[PDB]
Protein backbone atom coordinates (compact mmCIF):
# COMPACT_ATOMS: atom_id res chain seq x y z
CA UNK A 1 0.00 0.00 0.00
CA UNK A 2 1.83 3.03 -1.15
CA UNK A 3 2.23 5.94 0.78
CA UNK A 4 -0.13 9.00 0.21
CA UNK A 5 1.32 12.39 -1.05
CA UNK A 6 0.19 15.88 -1.33
CA UNK A 7 -0.16 17.06 -5.08
CA UNK A 8 -0.72 13.59 -6.38
CA UNK A 9 -3.30 15.21 -8.10
CA UNK A 10 -3.11 18.02 -10.55
CA UNK A 11 -2.72 21.59 -8.65
CA UNK A 12 -2.86 23.49 -11.60
CA UNK A 13 -6.62 23.86 -10.75
CA UNK A 14 -7.98 21.12 -13.58
CA UNK A 15 -10.81 18.71 -11.55
CA UNK A 16 -9.74 15.21 -10.57
CA UNK A 17 -12.60 12.54 -10.97
CA UNK A 18 -14.52 11.50 -7.79
CA UNK A 19 -13.62 8.78 -5.83
CA UNK A 20 -15.05 5.60 -6.17
CA UNK A 21 -16.65 6.07 -3.05
CA UNK A 22 -17.83 9.62 -4.50
CA UNK A 23 -19.36 8.13 -7.50
CA UNK A 24 -21.22 5.22 -5.97
CA UNK A 25 -23.13 7.99 -3.83
CA UNK A 26 -23.57 10.67 -6.66
CA UNK A 27 -25.46 7.99 -8.66
CA UNK A 28 -28.02 7.36 -5.20
CA UNK A 29 -28.79 11.14 -5.09
CA UNK A 30 -32.30 11.66 -4.86
CA UNK A 31 -33.41 14.39 -2.17
CA UNK A 32 -33.59 11.64 0.28
CA UNK A 33 -32.87 11.79 3.63
CA UNK A 34 -29.39 10.62 5.29
CA UNK A 35 -29.39 6.78 4.55
CA UNK A 36 -28.09 6.71 8.31
CA UNK A 37 -27.50 8.05 11.66
CA UNK A 38 -24.08 6.82 12.61
CA UNK A 39 -22.41 8.88 9.65
CA UNK A 40 -24.94 11.78 9.39
CA UNK A 41 -25.93 15.23 11.09
CA UNK A 42 -24.12 15.73 14.67
CA UNK A 43 -24.15 17.90 17.06
CA UNK A 44 -21.39 18.66 20.26
CA UNK A 45 -22.17 20.43 23.45
CA UNK A 46 -19.96 22.78 24.09
CA UNK A 47 -18.94 24.49 27.83
CA UNK A 48 -18.49 27.97 26.89
CA UNK A 49 -20.63 30.28 24.85
CA UNK A 50 -19.33 30.59 21.70
CA UNK A 51 -19.46 33.96 20.19
CA UNK A 52 -21.84 33.74 16.78
CA UNK A 53 -19.45 35.88 14.72
CA UNK A 54 -16.25 34.34 15.51
CA UNK A 55 -17.92 30.65 15.50
CA UNK A 56 -18.97 31.64 11.76
CA UNK A 57 -14.88 32.84 11.10
CA UNK A 58 -14.07 29.65 12.44
CA UNK A 59 -16.25 27.60 10.17
CA UNK A 60 -15.03 29.92 6.88
CA UNK A 61 -11.46 28.71 8.08
CA UNK A 62 -12.45 25.22 8.08
CA UNK A 63 -13.81 25.65 4.52
CA UNK A 64 -10.91 26.91 3.46
CA UNK A 65 -8.67 24.43 4.97
CA UNK A 66 -10.73 21.31 4.11
CA UNK A 67 -11.42 21.08 0.15
CA UNK A 68 -13.83 18.83 0.24
CA UNK A 69 -16.43 21.20 1.69
CA UNK A 70 -16.14 23.69 -1.23
CA UNK A 71 -16.55 20.95 -3.71
CA UNK A 72 -19.22 20.36 -5.96
CA UNK A 73 -20.07 17.70 -8.64
CA UNK A 74 -20.44 17.71 -12.13
CA UNK A 75 -20.59 14.96 -15.01
CA UNK A 76 -17.96 15.98 -17.75
CA UNK A 77 -17.86 13.48 -20.66
CA UNK A 78 -19.01 10.69 -18.76
CA UNK A 79 -16.66 11.54 -15.96
CA UNK A 80 -18.13 12.09 -12.38
CA UNK A 81 -15.41 15.66 -11.38
CA UNK A 82 -14.98 17.50 -8.13
CA UNK A 83 -14.81 20.89 -8.68
CA UNK A 84 -12.94 22.87 -6.23
CA UNK A 85 -14.60 26.52 -6.09
CA UNK A 86 -12.68 29.08 -3.63
CA UNK A 87 -16.14 30.47 -1.76
CA UNK A 88 -15.18 29.93 1.94
CA UNK A 89 -18.92 31.07 2.24
CA UNK A 90 -20.11 28.52 1.07
CA UNK A 91 -21.78 26.75 4.46
CA UNK A 92 -26.16 26.99 5.19
CA UNK A 93 -25.54 28.98 8.93
CA UNK A 94 -27.67 30.22 11.15
CA UNK A 95 -27.54 31.40 14.85
CA UNK A 96 -30.73 29.89 17.41
CA UNK A 97 -31.07 29.27 21.10
CA UNK A 98 -31.80 26.49 22.88
CA UNK A 99 -32.94 26.29 26.75
CA UNK A 100 -33.11 22.50 27.49
CA UNK A 101 -32.43 19.27 25.22
CA UNK A 102 -35.66 19.36 24.09
CA UNK A 103 -34.77 22.97 22.57
CA UNK A 104 -31.92 22.04 21.16
CA UNK A 105 -32.76 18.75 19.50
CA UNK A 106 -35.60 21.25 17.21
CA UNK A 107 -32.34 22.79 15.75
CA UNK A 108 -30.36 19.43 15.38
CA UNK A 109 -33.93 18.42 13.15
CA UNK A 110 -33.46 21.02 11.15
CA UNK A 111 -29.93 21.12 10.26
CA UNK A 112 -30.79 16.77 9.72
CA UNK A 113 -33.55 17.26 7.28
CA UNK A 114 -31.61 19.88 4.99
CA UNK A 115 -31.41 18.26 1.74
CA UNK A 116 -28.38 19.87 0.39
CA UNK A 117 -27.65 20.15 -3.65
CA UNK A 118 -24.47 18.16 -4.75
CA UNK A 119 -24.45 20.32 -7.84
CA UNK A 120 -24.29 23.92 -6.68
CA UNK A 121 -23.37 23.79 -2.55
CA UNK A 122 -23.45 24.41 -0.15
CA UNK A 123 -22.68 20.99 0.86
CA UNK A 124 -22.39 21.62 4.68
CA UNK A 125 -24.77 23.28 7.29
CA UNK A 126 -23.85 24.36 10.04
CA UNK A 127 -25.99 26.15 13.56
CA UNK A 128 -24.66 27.91 16.31
CA UNK A 129 -26.90 27.41 19.07
CA UNK A 130 -26.77 29.24 21.78
CA UNK A 131 -27.79 27.71 25.28
CA UNK A 132 -28.35 28.33 28.96
CA UNK A 133 -25.80 30.11 30.64
CA UNK A 134 -21.91 29.08 29.43
CA UNK A 135 -23.52 26.37 26.93
CA UNK A 136 -23.96 26.35 23.65
CA UNK A 137 -23.78 24.05 20.94
CA UNK A 138 -22.51 23.44 17.55
CA UNK A 139 -25.01 20.99 15.12
CA UNK A 140 -22.87 20.42 11.44
CA UNK A 141 -24.48 18.03 8.32
CA UNK A 142 -22.05 17.40 5.93
CA UNK A 143 -23.25 15.68 2.78
CA UNK A 144 -22.63 12.33 2.39
CA UNK A 145 -20.28 12.39 -1.11
CA UNK A 146 -17.92 14.44 1.59
CA UNK A 147 -17.90 12.65 4.51
CA UNK A 148 -17.84 9.81 6.92
CA UNK A 149 -18.14 9.04 10.64
CA UNK A 150 -14.90 10.17 11.57
CA UNK A 151 -15.15 13.81 9.37
CA UNK A 152 -17.46 14.55 12.54
CA UNK A 153 -14.36 14.93 14.67
CA UNK A 154 -11.66 16.11 11.88
CA UNK A 155 -14.43 19.26 11.85
CA UNK A 156 -15.48 19.62 14.95
CA UNK A 157 -11.03 19.88 16.03
CA UNK A 158 -10.36 21.70 13.08
CA UNK A 159 -13.21 24.16 14.21
CA UNK A 160 -12.49 24.61 17.30
CA UNK A 161 -8.79 24.97 16.73
CA UNK A 162 -9.66 27.99 14.43
CA UNK A 163 -12.15 29.17 16.82
CA UNK A 164 -8.80 29.65 19.21
CA UNK A 165 -6.54 30.97 16.87
CA UNK A 166 -9.09 33.61 15.65
CA UNK A 167 -9.74 34.74 19.15
CA UNK A 168 -5.47 34.89 19.00
CA UNK A 169 -5.39 37.15 16.13
CA UNK A 170 -3.56 34.58 14.24
CA UNK A 171 -4.20 32.98 10.59
CA UNK A 172 -6.19 30.31 9.87
CA UNK A 173 -5.41 28.77 6.38
CA UNK A 174 -4.99 25.99 4.45
CA UNK A 175 -2.33 23.62 5.16
CA UNK A 176 -0.15 23.21 1.35
CA UNK A 177 2.13 20.30 2.89
CA UNK A 178 -1.46 18.19 3.87
CA UNK A 179 -2.89 15.91 1.40
CA UNK A 180 -6.10 16.85 -0.34
CA UNK A 181 -9.76 14.16 -1.04
CA UNK A 182 -8.84 15.09 -4.03
CA UNK A 183 -5.21 13.40 -3.81
CA UNK A 184 -6.83 10.49 -2.03
CA UNK A 185 -8.54 9.83 -5.04
CA UNK A 186 -6.15 9.77 -7.25
CA UNK A 187 -4.10 7.53 -4.89
CA UNK A 188 -7.57 5.03 -4.64
CA UNK A 189 -7.05 4.75 -8.85
CA UNK A 190 -3.60 4.03 -9.11
CA UNK A 191 -3.87 1.73 -5.94
CA UNK A 192 -7.26 -0.14 -7.76
CA UNK A 193 -5.08 -0.97 -10.92
CA UNK A 194 -6.80 -3.55 -13.63
CA UNK A 195 -4.88 -6.43 -11.83
CA UNK A 196 -5.28 -5.09 -8.46
CA UNK A 197 -9.01 -4.38 -8.64
CA UNK A 198 -9.74 -8.15 -10.58
CA UNK A 199 -7.94 -9.69 -8.11
CA UNK A 200 -9.97 -8.58 -4.87
CA UNK A 201 -13.83 -8.34 -7.23
CA UNK A 202 -12.71 -11.83 -8.24
CA UNK A 203 -12.42 -12.78 -4.38
CA UNK A 204 -16.16 -11.51 -3.23
CA UNK A 205 -17.34 -12.92 -6.47
CA UNK A 206 -16.34 -16.17 -5.76
CA UNK A 207 -17.04 -15.78 -2.12
CA UNK A 208 -20.75 -14.58 -2.53
CA UNK A 209 -21.77 -16.90 -5.44
CA UNK A 210 -24.90 -18.30 -6.10
CA UNK A 211 -28.13 -17.56 -4.42
CA UNK A 212 -27.59 -15.11 -1.95
CA UNK A 213 -29.92 -14.94 1.17
CA UNK A 214 -32.36 -12.29 1.89
CA UNK A 215 -32.32 -11.34 5.53
CA UNK A 216 -35.82 -12.52 6.50
CA UNK A 217 -36.54 -11.05 9.83
CA UNK A 218 -40.56 -11.27 11.57
CA UNK A 219 -41.74 -7.61 10.69
CA UNK A 220 -44.60 -5.31 11.83
CA UNK A 221 -46.08 -4.39 8.59
CA UNK A 222 -44.99 -5.86 5.33
CA UNK A 223 -42.39 -4.03 3.11
CA UNK A 224 -44.72 -1.52 1.31
CA UNK A 225 -44.96 -0.26 -2.06
CA UNK A 226 -43.62 3.04 -1.70
CA UNK A 227 -40.56 3.25 0.57
CA UNK A 228 -41.21 6.28 3.03
CA UNK A 229 -37.75 6.45 4.36
CA UNK A 230 -38.82 6.74 7.66
CA UNK A 231 -36.23 5.84 9.91
CA UNK A 232 -36.25 4.91 14.16
CA UNK A 233 -33.46 4.91 16.85
CA UNK A 234 -33.55 2.41 20.15
CA UNK A 235 -30.44 2.32 22.61
CA UNK A 236 -29.49 -1.32 23.11
CA UNK A 237 -29.27 -0.68 27.00
CA UNK A 238 -26.41 -3.10 27.33
CA UNK A 239 -25.48 -3.59 30.96
CA UNK A 240 -22.42 -2.08 31.45
CA UNK A 241 -21.11 -5.45 33.08
CA UNK A 242 -21.90 -7.73 30.19
CA UNK A 243 -20.36 -4.98 28.12
CA UNK A 244 -17.25 -5.38 30.58
CA UNK A 245 -16.94 -8.93 29.98
CA UNK A 246 -17.87 -9.09 26.07
CA UNK A 247 -14.80 -7.28 25.79
CA UNK A 248 -12.78 -9.65 27.66
CA UNK A 249 -14.28 -12.30 25.90
CA UNK A 250 -12.85 -10.83 22.67
CA UNK A 251 -9.77 -10.63 23.90
CA UNK A 252 -9.19 -13.96 25.71
CA UNK A 253 -10.40 -15.37 22.98
CA UNK A 254 -7.96 -13.99 20.73
CA UNK A 255 -10.17 -11.39 18.17
CA UNK A 256 -10.89 -7.87 17.80
CA UNK A 257 -14.08 -6.61 19.38
CA UNK A 258 -15.47 -5.93 15.94
CA UNK A 259 -15.03 -10.00 15.42
CA UNK A 260 -16.65 -10.57 18.56
CA UNK A 261 -19.67 -7.97 17.95
CA UNK A 262 -20.35 -9.68 13.71
CA UNK A 263 -20.13 -13.09 15.76
CA UNK A 264 -23.05 -12.47 18.33
CA UNK A 265 -24.62 -10.26 15.83
CA UNK A 266 -24.98 -12.95 13.47
CA UNK A 267 -26.29 -15.50 15.79
CA UNK A 268 -28.89 -13.29 16.42
CA UNK A 269 -30.33 -12.84 13.38
CA UNK A 270 -29.68 -15.98 12.67
CA UNK A 271 -31.71 -17.26 15.05
CA UNK A 272 -34.32 -14.69 14.22
CA UNK A 273 -34.77 -15.00 10.85
CA UNK A 274 -34.20 -18.96 10.87
CA UNK A 275 -31.64 -19.01 8.12
CA UNK A 276 -28.11 -20.07 8.23
CA UNK A 277 -26.33 -17.77 6.03
CA UNK A 278 -26.70 -14.34 6.95
CA UNK A 279 -24.89 -11.41 5.33
CA UNK A 280 -23.72 -8.14 7.48
CA UNK A 281 -22.40 -5.15 5.53
CA UNK A 282 -19.87 -3.40 7.18
CA UNK A 283 -18.54 0.30 6.51
CA UNK A 284 -14.67 -0.04 7.13
CA UNK A 285 -12.71 2.78 7.24
CA UNK A 286 -9.66 3.29 4.67
CA UNK A 287 -7.87 6.08 6.76
CA UNK A 288 -5.14 3.47 7.18
CA UNK A 289 -2.46 6.40 5.94
CA UNK A 290 -2.39 8.62 8.86
CA UNK A 291 -1.81 11.38 5.86
CA UNK A 292 -5.95 10.85 5.83
CA UNK A 293 -6.23 11.19 9.55
CA UNK A 294 -7.24 15.42 9.29
CA UNK A 295 -9.06 15.35 6.55
CA UNK A 296 -12.67 15.74 5.76
CA UNK A 297 -14.20 13.41 3.19
CA UNK A 298 -15.16 10.16 2.37
CA UNK A 299 -12.75 7.44 3.48
CA UNK A 300 -14.86 4.08 3.69
CA UNK A 301 -15.91 1.14 1.55
CA UNK A 302 -18.73 -0.85 2.33
CA UNK A 303 -18.23 -4.77 2.39
CA UNK A 304 -20.38 -7.97 2.51
CA UNK A 305 -19.51 -10.45 5.82
CA UNK A 306 -20.96 -13.51 4.86
CA UNK A 307 -21.76 -15.97 8.08
CA UNK A 308 -22.77 -19.21 8.23
CA UNK A 309 -24.73 -20.32 11.67
CA UNK A 310 -26.21 -23.54 13.35
CA UNK A 311 -26.79 -24.20 16.71
CA UNK A 312 -24.65 -27.11 16.96
CA UNK A 313 -21.63 -24.55 16.96
CA UNK A 314 -20.30 -23.26 19.85
CA UNK A 315 -19.59 -19.55 21.23
CA UNK A 316 -16.06 -20.19 20.26
CA UNK A 317 -16.48 -21.32 17.15
CA UNK A 318 -18.66 -18.31 16.07
CA UNK A 319 -15.91 -16.02 17.47
CA UNK A 320 -13.19 -17.87 15.34
CA UNK A 321 -15.24 -18.29 12.21
CA UNK A 322 -16.05 -14.35 12.57
CA UNK A 323 -12.53 -14.08 12.82
CA UNK A 324 -11.50 -15.31 9.72
CA UNK A 325 -13.84 -13.86 7.49
CA UNK A 326 -13.49 -10.65 8.60
CA UNK A 327 -9.94 -11.15 8.42
CA UNK A 328 -10.09 -11.93 4.61
CA UNK A 329 -12.66 -9.14 3.89
CA UNK A 330 -10.64 -6.69 5.24
CA UNK A 331 -7.76 -7.86 2.85
CA UNK A 332 -9.76 -6.97 0.16
CA UNK A 333 -11.36 -3.80 1.55
CA UNK A 334 -10.44 -1.70 -1.34
CA UNK A 335 -12.52 -3.30 -3.92
CA UNK A 336 -15.28 -0.68 -4.35
CA UNK A 337 -18.60 -1.95 -3.14
CA UNK A 338 -20.55 -1.06 -5.90
CA UNK A 339 -18.11 -2.48 -8.36
CA UNK A 340 -18.49 -5.84 -6.17
CA UNK A 341 -22.56 -5.34 -6.60
CA UNK A 342 -21.95 -4.90 -10.55
CA UNK A 343 -19.69 -8.24 -10.90
CA UNK A 344 -22.03 -10.27 -8.56
CA UNK A 345 -25.14 -8.77 -10.66
CA UNK A 346 -27.44 -9.29 -7.70
CA UNK A 347 -31.49 -9.19 -8.20
CA UNK A 348 -32.27 -5.96 -6.97
CA UNK A 349 -35.16 -4.69 -5.66
CA UNK A 350 -37.32 -1.22 -4.04
CA UNK A 351 -36.81 -0.90 -0.55
CA UNK A 352 -34.12 -3.60 -0.10
CA UNK A 353 -30.63 -2.66 -0.61
CA UNK A 354 -28.24 -4.89 -2.84
CA UNK A 355 -26.26 -7.56 -1.65
CA UNK A 356 -27.15 -6.59 2.17
CA UNK A 357 -30.11 -5.70 4.58
CA UNK A 358 -28.23 -4.81 7.82
CA UNK A 359 -25.17 -3.37 8.92
CA UNK A 360 -22.92 -3.63 11.37
CA UNK A 361 -20.26 -0.50 12.72
CA UNK A 362 -18.45 0.01 15.94
CA UNK A 363 -17.67 3.33 16.24
CA UNK A 364 -13.91 4.66 17.33
CA UNK A 365 -11.86 7.50 17.90
CA UNK A 366 -12.76 10.66 15.70
CA UNK A 367 -16.49 9.29 14.84
CA UNK A 368 -17.30 9.17 18.39
CA UNK A 369 -15.29 12.06 20.77
CA UNK A 370 -11.79 14.57 20.59
CA UNK A 371 -10.29 16.46 23.07
CA UNK A 372 -10.07 19.69 22.87
CA UNK A 373 -7.96 21.95 25.51
CA UNK A 374 -7.87 18.94 27.94
CA UNK A 375 -11.57 18.76 27.87
CA UNK A 376 -13.04 15.51 25.87
CA UNK A 377 -16.27 16.62 23.45
CA UNK A 378 -18.52 13.97 22.90
CA UNK A 379 -19.92 13.77 19.42
CA UNK A 380 -23.86 13.11 18.98
CA UNK A 381 -25.86 12.19 16.25
CA UNK A 382 -29.17 13.05 15.18
CA UNK A 383 -31.60 10.40 15.30
CA UNK A 384 -33.28 10.59 12.12
CA UNK A 385 -32.39 8.91 9.02
CA UNK A 386 -33.65 7.24 5.46
CA UNK A 387 -33.74 3.37 7.11
CA UNK A 388 -31.43 2.19 4.16
CA UNK A 389 -30.96 -0.76 5.64
CA UNK A 390 -33.63 -2.91 7.33
CA UNK A 391 -31.88 -2.87 10.86
CA UNK A 392 -28.48 -1.42 11.71
CA UNK A 393 -26.24 -1.98 14.62
CA UNK A 394 -24.40 0.43 15.69
CA UNK A 395 -21.52 0.32 18.65
CA UNK A 396 -19.70 2.20 20.52
CA UNK A 397 -16.81 1.53 23.70
CA UNK A 398 -16.46 4.27 25.93
CA UNK A 399 -15.08 4.89 29.63
CA UNK A 400 -17.89 3.18 30.76
CA UNK A 401 -17.54 0.62 28.57
CA UNK A 402 -19.42 -0.31 25.54
CA UNK A 403 -22.90 0.51 24.35
CA UNK A 404 -24.98 0.12 21.54
CA UNK A 405 -27.88 1.88 19.02
CA UNK A 406 -30.12 -0.25 16.55
CA UNK A 407 -31.35 1.84 13.95
CA UNK A 408 -34.49 0.74 12.14
CA UNK A 409 -36.68 0.89 9.37
CA UNK A 410 -39.91 2.66 10.78
CA UNK A 411 -41.56 0.92 7.24
CA UNK A 412 -41.16 -2.49 8.59
CA UNK A 413 -40.96 -2.50 12.90
CA UNK A 414 -42.82 -0.84 15.93
CA UNK A 415 -41.00 0.14 18.52
CA UNK A 416 -41.67 -2.35 20.62
CA UNK A 417 -40.69 -5.27 18.23
CA UNK A 418 -37.39 -3.43 18.38
CA UNK A 419 -37.12 -3.46 21.48
CA UNK A 420 -38.02 -6.85 21.38
CA UNK A 421 -35.03 -8.04 19.03
CA UNK A 422 -32.44 -5.39 21.22
CA UNK A 423 -33.45 -7.14 24.87
CA UNK A 424 -32.79 -10.47 22.97
CA UNK A 425 -29.67 -9.57 21.26
CA UNK A 426 -28.00 -7.99 24.73
CA UNK A 427 -29.21 -11.00 26.48
CA UNK A 428 -26.95 -13.02 23.95
CA UNK A 429 -24.35 -10.96 24.41
CA UNK A 430 -24.05 -11.43 28.16
CA UNK A 431 -24.37 -15.58 27.38
CA UNK A 432 -21.78 -15.08 24.76
CA UNK A 433 -19.57 -13.74 27.82
CA UNK A 434 -19.81 -16.39 30.25
CA UNK A 435 -20.30 -19.61 28.23
CA UNK A 436 -17.55 -19.32 25.76
CA UNK A 437 -17.87 -23.32 25.47
CA UNK A 438 -20.82 -23.73 25.32
CA UNK A 439 -22.79 -24.92 22.37
CA UNK A 440 -25.55 -22.45 20.81
CA UNK A 441 -28.17 -24.33 21.36
CA UNK A 442 -27.54 -24.51 25.20
CA UNK A 443 -27.83 -20.78 25.32
CA UNK A 444 -31.32 -20.43 26.14
CA UNK A 445 -33.57 -17.71 24.43
CA UNK A 446 -34.60 -15.25 26.72
CA UNK A 447 -37.67 -15.29 29.02
CA UNK A 448 -37.89 -19.58 28.89
K1 LIG B 1 -41.30 7.67 -1.39
K1 LIG C 1 -9.64 10.91 11.68
NA1 LIG D 1 -21.66 16.62 23.04
NA1 LIG E 1 -30.50 24.72 13.48
NA1 LIG F 1 -38.96 6.38 21.31
NA1 LIG G 1 -38.19 -15.76 8.96
NA1 LIG H 1 -13.25 6.69 7.95
NA1 LIG I 1 -22.07 -26.72 10.33
NA1 LIG J 1 -18.60 1.95 -4.35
Amino acid sequence: IPELRAGLAPRDGRAVEASFGQSGIWLIDQYLPNPAAYNGPFFVRLPFSADPDRLHAAVRGVLRRQEVLRTTYALSDGTLRQNVSRDDDAVVFEVARYGDDKELDALVHRVANLRLDLARGPVIAVTCALGPANRSAVICNIHHIASDAASAGVFLRELLDAYDRLGRGLPVEADPLRPTYGDFSQWYRELMNPEALTRSLDHFAARLAGELPVLDLPTDRPRPPVKQHRGGTLPLHLPAAAADDFEALARTEGVTLFMALVAAYAVFLSRHTGQRRVLIGSPVSLRDDPATHELIGYFVNLVVLQQEIDDRMTVRDVLRRAREEVSEALRHKWAPFDKVVERLQPPRSSGYTPLVQTMLVLTQGDAGRISHDDTELRIERGAAHGAKYDLSLVFERDSEGLHGLIEYDADLFDEPTVRAMGDRLRHLMEQFARRPDAPLHELEALGA
